[PDB]
């Protein structure tokens, strides 16, 4: 109970601020993620014991692909961790241990394939789940997991405590199927706009919820060019993979998964930032201003993709 962790002094100062990198080394990751669930729940949140094994089983059932893999779930948990810290007052005790394990755990067992991709293969998954199919299928390894014998960390939740944060964790996992995305923002703009958003309405906080997970889980894009940039390509290998499995089913890809037309992925960040990202941190920064350095970071690297179509780099 005594027993912090503490980081390295850059990594404890850097740690708070939402453009934070968590490094090339793997096995700091666990570490930092407890850091984390400390200073944003506290020490008597979960069990360290009961954490640990929790933490070590998440990371095993991640997979080796190139961007939706460990790093990705660590760098999704430390966003909202910035998120959660910079808001305080706004979010119940729940709130706060259900979203860093939810982003933790939200692309568990991701094969680096999207939704598109599993129905036109007629991926088993996609029978089970017809739509958000990844996500059902993250949130029922999240379930698994938490139901190993030694791997339970909400033990001391009351039966509907435990109710709470699992549909908590439900929610805001599903929340990240991008397919959802869209409307979920749409839907937040116009109760901003005509005074209608209620903190207070469990409909309204689930909504805030979603936007947060699409903020934490796109944070990429709030990094220094040199994290974005090199990200963006990890994400290019899994679409461009996507791609040749789409040309072996005998379909020609969309351009944005076809490895021939790599000329165009500038173009295509500049649409990704215009209609996804951009929009995204905005409604987040007019719901939770504070969160006004990711609205701030995404503008400067759109600005960078600009750059890159104008030969300045
Ligand atoms: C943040 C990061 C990694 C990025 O830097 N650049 C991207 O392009 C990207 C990212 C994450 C998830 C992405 N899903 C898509 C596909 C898409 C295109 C248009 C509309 C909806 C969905 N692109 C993504
Ligand atoms: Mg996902
Ligand atoms: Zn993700």
């Amino acid at each position: 109970g005594l027993m912090q962790f503490t980081l390295p002094v850059r990594l404890c100062k850097e740690i708070e601020l939402f453009h934070f990198d968590i490094g090339p080394f793997e096995n700091m990751w666990p570490g930092i993620f407890v850091y984390m669930v400390h200073r944003s729940c506290g020490t008597s949140c979960f069990e360290l014991e009961k954490l640990c094994r929790f933490i070590m089983s998440v990371k095993k059932n991640y997979r080796r692909v190139p961007y939706h893999n460990w790093k990705h779930a660590v760098t999704v948990a430390h966003c909202m961790y910035a998120i959660l810290q910079n808001n305080h007052t706004l979010f119940t005790d729940l709130e706060r241990k259900g979203l860093l394990i939810a982003c933790l755990c939200h692309d568990l067992d991701h094969r680096g394939f999207s939704n598109s991709y599993l129905q036109k293969f007629d991926h088993p998954l996609a029978a089970l789940y017809s739509t958000s199919t990844m996500e059902q299928h993250h949130f029922s390894q999240t379930v698994s997991i938490l139901q190993l014998e030694g791997h339970n960390i909400f033990s001391t939740l009351s039966s509907s405590e435990y109710e709470q944060v699992l549909e908590i964790i439900r929610k805001a996992i599903i929340a990240t199927d991008l397919a959802l995305y869209f409307g979920n923002r749409k839907q937040l703009e116009e109760m901003y706009q005509t005074g209608s958003l209620n903190l207070n309405n469990q409909s309204h906080r689930d909504r805030v919820i979603g936007l947060m997970m699409t903020a934490c889980d796109l944070c990429s894009v709030t990094k220094l060019w040199p994290v974005t940039k090199l990200t963006a390509n990890d994400i290019y290998a899994e679409f461009w993979a996507e791609g040749d499995e789409m040309k072996k089913l005998g379909i020609q890809p969309i351009p944005m998964m076809d490895r021939d037309k790599k000329d165009e992925v500038p173009q295509g960040q500049l649409g990704f930032y215009n209609a996804v990202a951009i929009p995204c941190y905005t409604t987040l920064t007019q719901i939770l201003p504070p969160t006004e350095p990711l609205l701030k970071a995404c503008r400067d690297n759109l600005s960078q993709w600009e750059k890159v179509i104008r030969g300045e780099e």
